[PDB]
């Protein structure tokens, strides 16, 4: 197998900034104690590509998580804040677009490369958060 555009995401990343994540989590419905502990976390994100399968791992003092998926193919995800969601991730012009659906709600997480950073932008009912990762 040859190179893929999404190889731009592959590597080991560390959170360096987080904006408005508490308000995003409130909109998602995250309870007080989980919001406080999850908001403190400075996760590492490890992204790998093997054939058609993309794996995104997150490691932090709060939770360790791993999802593996094929673009366009829905999967079951248990999120770090313990939602059981249906997730679909697609590639739109270089941007990984991740929709989570649960309990009649939905949120969108976009992951994109900007300069040497990995930028994560998420939105829930008009509330956006931006989290920036750098190479570890
Ligand atoms: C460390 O507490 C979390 C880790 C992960 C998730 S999530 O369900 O994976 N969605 C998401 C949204 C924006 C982001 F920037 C990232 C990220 O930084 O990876 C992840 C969380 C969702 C709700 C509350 C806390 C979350």
């Amino acid at each position: 197998r040859g190179s893929h555009m999404c190889d731009a995401f592959v590597g080991t990343w560390k959170l360096v900034s987080s904006e408005n994540f508490d308000d995003y989590m409130k909109e998602v419905g995250v309870g007080f104690a989980t919001r406080k502990v999850a908001g403190m976390a400075k996760p590492n994100m490890i992204i790998s590509v093997n054939g058609d399968v993309i794996t995104i791992k997150s490691e932090s003092t709060f939770k360790n998580t791993e999802i593996s998926f094929i673009l366009g193919q829905e999967f079951d995800e248990v999120t770090a804040d313990d939602r059981k969601v249906k997730s679909t991730i697609t590639l739109d012009g270089g941007v990984l677009v991740h929709v989570q659906k649960w309990d009649g709600k939905s949120t969108t997480i976009k992951r994109k490369r900007e300069d040497d950073k990995l930028v994560v932008e998420c939105v829930m009912k008009g509330v956006t958060s931006t989290r920036v990762y750098e190479r570890a």
